[PDB]
């Protein structure tokens, strides 16, 4: 009821953000990780290590074969299975239960993390980028289709023994939920129906412009993605971004293993936050030569790991704007009008605040 779809996502820190489910006939209980990067509906099929319950195609009178496998590999490992067909549904999303496909994972090679608690992944991304190929209907556009729930997704994506820190979030379904957010929603144009794809038309690292070509900005690409955790940024990007970081910071000092996201830096509740700048990211609006920027503290790119990890890291797959960057702000995901909104978050220190600021005034 976008009321009874608050809170429907929990999540361990840096792990992502997974949402209940159900599959097959009776209803299988399974957590699965909201995947705005990715296209297709994996879930683990088979007995796993960090598996301690996975689908049961055997349980289900529902289920259909497709016969047609599907194989995904990528620089690390990978995840097999068998292509297949059975009702879902979301228990705390909207009252519907749609027949989908379900890439059903028999072998996988550093796939599922250990003590996540999500069993498999939602790929909410277009179906250019779907495994096997864009034959295979992504979970959402079934829904769609088949229910006639609205062309439109928001994620309000929050944030915060010794266990990593549990993370909480709602994924508001077919509409926008008013009381996520406080102040206006900016809308950024999708340019392209593949990966929830924007243009990132300049930078700052607190007033100060990185002064780079906008093109470099989204070398590649430039993508909204809720299943990757830190900001990526391009290669040029990301070094002036740190250096202008380090500038700002240096009344504090730490070595390399911090800045390259693979050491933490801890201190108590005395932790320095006004050494290090917010970050300004202005995206291209709906009106050619305005755009809007979106400011995020260091409470946000400096994740919890008291302990912290550097949330910013380099990337050669483009610009990705993680669950680092979404949270303290509620996205929506405008599939129906083709664009992306920015708001300030419910979710969300007493100098600074994150912020959607517009309008402002060849990139991609
Ligand atoms: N980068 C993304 N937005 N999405 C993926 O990489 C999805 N993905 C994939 C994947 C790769 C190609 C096509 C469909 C899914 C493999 C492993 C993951 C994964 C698993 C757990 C946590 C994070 C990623």
């Amino acid at each position: 009821s976008f009321v009874e779809m608050v809170d429907n996502l929990r999540g361990k820190s840096g792990q992502g953000y997974y949402v209940e489910m159900t599959v097959g006939s009776p209803p299988q209980t399974l957590n699965i990780l909201v995947d705005t990067g990715s296209s297709n509906f994996a879930v683990g099929a088979a007995p796993h290590p960090f598996l301690h319950r996975y689908y049961q195609r055997q349980l289900s009178s529902t289920y259909r074969d497709l016969r047609k496998g599907v194989y995904v590999p990528y620089t690390q490992g990978k995840w097999e299975g068998e292509l297949g067909t059975d009702l879902v549904s979301i228990p705390h999303g909207p009252n519907v239960t749609v027949r989908a496909n379900i890439a059903a994972i028999t072998e996988s090679d550093k796939f599922f993390i250990n003590g996540s608690n999500w069993e498999g992944i939602l790929g909410l991304a277009y179906a250019e980028i779907a495994r096997p190929d864009d034959s295979l209907e992504p979970f959402f556009d079934s829904l769609v289709k088949q229910t006639h729930v609205p062309n439109l997704f928001s994620l309000q994506l929050c944030g915060a023994s010794e266990v990593l820190a549990s993370v909480g979030g709602s994924m508001i379904i077919g509409g926008i939920d008013h009381s996520l957010y406080t102040g206006s929603l900016w809308y950024t144009p999708i340019r392209r129906e593949w990966y929830y794809e924007v243009i990132i038309v300049r930078v700052e690292i607190n007033g100060q412009d990185l002064k780079m070509d906008c093109k470099e900005y989204n070398y590649d690409k430039s993508i909204v993605d809720s299943g990757t955790t830190n900001l990526r940024l391009p290669k040029k990007v990301f070094e002036a971004a740190v250096k202008s970081i380090k500038a700002a910071s240096s009344t504090e000092k730490f070595p390399d293993g911090f800045w390259l996201g693979e050491q933490l830096v801890c201190w108590a509740g005395t932790t320095p936050w006004n050494i290090f700048p917010v970050i300004s990211l202005y995206l291209m609006g709906e009106v050619t030569n305005q755009s809007f920027r979106i400011t995020i503290l260091p409470q946000q790119y400096l994740r919890p790991v008291d302990c912290y990890k550097f949330a910013i890291s380099q990337s050669s797959t483009g610009t990705v704007m993680g669950a680092v960057i979404m949270e303290g702000f509620y996205v929506v995901f405008d599939r129906a009008r083709k664009r992306i909104g920015f708001a300030v978050s419910a979710c969300h220190d007493e100098f600074r605040t994150a912020a959607v600021e517009g309008p402002f005034v060849d990139c991609g």
